[PDB]
């Protein structure tokens, strides 16, 4: 008899009007229920829900589609892990750090804060529009939404360890680098020379060195004879490259790169920091800054500038 209306969505955009008995919990009627992040699937109705949204899940063939075009995903869990992470990033503080928004330290969510910085130092469109909404609303300093589709978009929950390589993986997969193209020659002594072609994501990443410069001159690879070949980089088209490694001590020089991640621990436990290259070196670690003239510490990730390259 008693019923409040209220709206469902499953991208915050398109509304549902519902109207809903106040005797039944949120479950019995829509399945689970989020408001803002929080689980209301064991409540009943209050008064105060009286016109507001409620997420569900994509349980009608109208929300499905809804949903895919507004995240790009059909994973079934992922609307009840973007609620689940947005319940906690909704509570950090994303203070400006040197005129980029990062990330007080919470949760375990350092890796977050220097992939959160990078982005903002790279030229990257993203394709989803939960992803273009949300990381506009990051630049502008509320960023807790974009953190927690990171967060779905990698399948990590809240406080669990993160990567940075791998957390960028994901992110530019949903990114426009269609028209990035790598050229790579390989030389063997024994088998002669190949070169090879790589397009998108595939273009602008690469694992064994920190060194744009060491990739141009070349690095050293096994070859499938027994002998050492040399792989070095012919021809590049993108905006920035990221070169990465397992940490090492390395040292970063002013005006040499964009910006870099560090990350101090071992492979079950530690913690990232950021360096970036302005008008000094700054290191932001969520909220805090240092400056140095020069860097030397565990890198796993730099970015560099790039338009065309062509050896
Ligand atoms: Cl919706
Ligand atoms: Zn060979």
């Amino acid at each position: 008899v008693r019923t409040i209306k209220v709206f469902t969505t499953v991208d915050n955009i398109n509304l549902h009007t519902q109207v809903v008995d106040m005797s039944m919990t949120y479950g019995q009627q829509f399945g689970p229920t989020y408001l803002d992040g929080a689980d209301v699937t064991k409540i009943k109705p209050h008064n105060s829900h009286e016109g507001k949204t409620f997420y569900v899940l994509p349980n009608d063939d109208t929300l499905r589609v809804e949903a895919f075009e507004y995240y790009h995903t059909t994973d079934p869990s992922f609307l009840g892990r973007y609620m689940s992470a947005l319940n906690h990033t909704k509570k950090w503080k994303y203070p400006q750090v040197n005129g980029l928004t990062s990330i007080k330290w919470a949760d375990n969510n350092s890796y977050l804060a220097t992939a959160l910085l990078t982005l903002q130092q790279i030229e990257l469109k993203f394709n989803p529009p939960a992803l273009q909404d949300a990381y506009y609303r990051a630049r502008a300093g509320e960023a807790a939404n974009f953190c927690a589709l990171i967060l779905a978009y990698c399948n990590k929950t809240v406080g669990e360890l993160g990567d940075v390589r791998e957390t960028m993986s994901y992110l530019f997969q949903h990114a426009n680098l269609d028209s990035c193209k790598r050229v790579l020659n390989v030389v063997c002594k024994t088998c002669g020379q190949q070169q090879t072609t790589l397009k998108g994501v595939e273009a602008v990443m690469y694992m064994g060195t920190l060194s744009y410069e060491q990739f141009k001159k070349g690095v050293q690879i096994p070859c499938t004879c027994g002998k050492q070949a040399t792989k070095y980089l012919v021809q590049q088209e993108s905006p920035f490259v990221m070169m990465s490694a397992p940490p090492a001590q390395y040292e970063l020089k002013h005006g040499t790169f964009t910006c870099a991640s560090e990350y101090t621990g071992n492979y079950q436990c530690g913690h990232y920091k950021h360096i970036t290259s302005k008008e000094t070196l700054y290191c932001i670690d969520g909220a805090l800054l240092t400056k140095s003239s020069e860097y030397k510490g565990p890198i796993t990730d730099v970015f560099y500038k790039e338009n065309s390259y062509t050896t």
